[PDB]
């Protein structure tokens, strides 16, 4: 599909068998989910954004499925506002900026 | 142009007749560009993301040339991380994500 940016581009993930509302951030190295007691071994990792750097809890080989698209990876749990979805993901399901 | 995203979407833009490298967020509302001098005046404004919020300085209706397409828009202007174009300039560019 094609997605404009007239607004925040929010998709419907499946992650830890619960659906959520994630949005497609190419301005991200890492997908980052909000809080959520997911199962599984985890190391610590510390990400920076714009205000600075947050803790969060690194899952590896984590199924997440994005807009019906099956993938595969790291994903990061932590305080965030909005759940994202960065490159690691985006590349697995093909996803290119056009203009 | 078609851009994948297995790097930083990272691309030369031209503003104040100065060339940058920024980044092209489709997770960014809006355009911050790192400190430097930019024509007219600015109003003191804060914006958020991940680590909290930073101080900027807020121009309108500054043009800026993105790999080649013309924008203008509002930036704003401050500790950034990184030099990021926010979907304030990427729907004026015509910029979609497609997958
Ligand atoms: C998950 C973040 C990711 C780890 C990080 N990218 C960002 O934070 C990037 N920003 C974002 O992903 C966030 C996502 C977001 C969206 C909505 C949010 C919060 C966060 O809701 C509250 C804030 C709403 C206003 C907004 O869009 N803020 C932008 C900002 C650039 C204007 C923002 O921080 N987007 C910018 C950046 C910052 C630092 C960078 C590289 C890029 O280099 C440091 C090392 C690598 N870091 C990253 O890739």
């Amino acid at each position: 599909p094609q997605i404009t940016l007239w607004k925040r581009p929010l998709v419907t993930i499946r992650i830890g068998g619960q659906l959520k509302e994630a949005l497609l951030n190419t301005g991200a190295d890492d997908t980052v989910i909000e809080e959520m007691n997911l199962p599984g071994k985890w190391k610590p990792k510390m990400i920076g954004g714009i205000g600075g750097f947050i803790k969060v809890r690194q899952y590896d080989q984590i199924p997440v499925e994005i807009a019906g698209h099956k993938a595969i990876g790291t994903v990061l749990v932590g305080p965030t506002p909005v759940n994202i979805i960065g490159r690691n993901l985006l590349t697995q399901i093909g996803a290119t900026l056009n203009f």
